[PDB]
């Protein structure tokens, strides 16, 4: 229906404000682009499936994201491709796992704070719906 299309213009509206306000923030400014196979050709023989920030905008924006959920999967594996790839003791390593925490723990901190969660169980009906 035109209504359920509304509720899907408004869930890419919320995820789009939520991921660019994760951007500016200078802390996660290595989470912004894709790993550059030249500087560190090694990374796509490690991690199966990339993921960063602006392949996240082109994701919501080619309607991939039906749910909060779905886009939180993505956030997640973000954070986990760091910590499985920068697993060491030392301090660039040490800096880069801490900074992967706070994007996940900023991104969930954001949704409890701002997503309505009769908005969230809407998406989900209109889903599984589908
Ligand atoms: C966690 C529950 N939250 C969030 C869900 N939305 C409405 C209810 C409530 C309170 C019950 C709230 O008012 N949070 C404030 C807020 C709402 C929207 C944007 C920014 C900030």
């Amino acid at each position: 229906s035109m209504q359920e299309e509304d509720t899907f213009r408004e869930l890419r509206i919320f995820l789009r404000n939520v991921t660019h306000r994760l951007a500016i923030d200078k802390r996660f400014r290595v989470f912004t682009k894709p790993v550059d196979p030249d500087e560190v050709p090694d990374y796509r023989t490690v991690i199966k499936e990339p993921m960063d920030l602006s392949s996240v905008i082109s994701k919501i924006d080619l309607h991939k994201y039906l749910t909060v959920k779905d886009y939180l999967r993505d956030i997640d594996l973000i954070c986990s491709n760091a910590l499985e790839y920068n697993p060491d003791r030392d301090p660039g390593d040490r800096l880069i796992r801490h900074r992967a925490c706070a994007l996940r723990d900023t991104a969930y901190a954001i949704i409890k704070e701002e997503l309505d969660e009769d908005f969230e169980q809407l998406c989900e009906e209109i889903q599984e719906s589908r």
